[PDB]
């Protein structure tokens, strides 16, 4: 099974929060982050990375040169006063790390 970590850094000022994600990886990977956004909450830009957005649910993808071992991208999500965010999941070959 693949080993690794996901951290993120968050800075929230009200409206909006920044997520600085750093992933620890044992290798480089097309890796998946799949994040839970809160309700009414909606992701403002991004970096580092591609995304899919659904029905309160955004997946983040890397661009070709963002595969690790150690990479690093990130987020603003714009909503209501409180957690922006309610879950930030590492995911390779479709597993959960």
């Amino acid at each position: 099974p693949v080993s690794g970590s996901l951290e993120v850094k968050v800075n929230d000022w009200g409206s909006g929060a920044e997520y600085d994600v750093t992933l620890n990886l044992d290798g480089q990977y097309d890796w998946t982050v799949k994040v839970k956004l809160a309700p009414g909450a909606t992701v403002g830009s991004f970096w580092s990375a591609n995304k899919q957005e659904g029905n309160g649910y955004v997946i983040f993808t890397p661009v070709s040169w963002n595969k690790g071992p150690t990479a690093t991208f990130g987020f603003i999500v714009n909503g209501p006063q409180g957690d922006k965010v309610e879950e930030i999941t590492l995911e390779i070959n479709g597993q959960v790390i």
